[PDB]
């Protein structure tokens, strides 16, 4: 569908058999999750944002449902403030910028 | 124009007589651009991203072209690693979001 930017782009997601809400992120080139339980081995990363770096646990070939769409990517679980969905996962979606 | 994600969404702003480019992010809520001669009054602002908070200077009423597009708007100016058009501006150049 498409979504204007009065309001912060929210979109349901599923992942792990649980339900979240989580922000459609154009400038996030990766997927960051708030710490929630996924099955499995990850490794530990860290990654940068505004404020400074973090460090989060990857995990690779993780199947989201975001709206209704299904799309299996790394997904990083760390201390963010939001769930952000980033460009590896919004390509899958076939999201796009229109103006 | 369209713009899919498999690339960063950079674009080119004219701010402060000074070509930069800039990356059109929907996760933002308000733009913040590296440290820049900007005139004017400003004000302390503080603000958090991923990684912490950062403290910026906030200036308002700023004109800045986006491609060919003007608009006005706040502007912070401060130490993030990479210049943001955040949904402040991008809701006047008309962008919208596509899947
Ligand atoms: O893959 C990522 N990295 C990366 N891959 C790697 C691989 C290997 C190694 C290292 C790596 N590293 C990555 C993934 C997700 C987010 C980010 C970092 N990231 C933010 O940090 N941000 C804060 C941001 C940016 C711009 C403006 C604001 C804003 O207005 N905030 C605000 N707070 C306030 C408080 C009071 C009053 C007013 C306020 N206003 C906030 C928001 C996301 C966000 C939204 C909400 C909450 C938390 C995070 C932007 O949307 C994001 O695109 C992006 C912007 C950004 C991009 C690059 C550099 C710096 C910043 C990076």
């Amino acid at each position: 569908p498409q979504v204007t930017l009065w309001q912060r782009p929210l979109v349901t997601i599923k992942i792990g058999g649980q339900l979240k809400e989580a922000l459609l992120d154009t400038g996030a080139d990766d997927t960051v999750l708030e710490e929630m339980s996924l099955p499995g081995r990850w490794k530990p990363k860290m990654i940068g944002g505004i404020g400074g770096f973090i460090k989060v646990r990857q995990y690779d070939q993780i199947l989201i449902e975001i709206c209704g769409h299904k799309a299996i990517g790394t997904v990083l679980v760390g201390p963010t403030p939001f769930n952000v969905i980033g460009r590896n996962l919004l390509t899958q979606i076939g999201c796009t910028l229109n103006f």
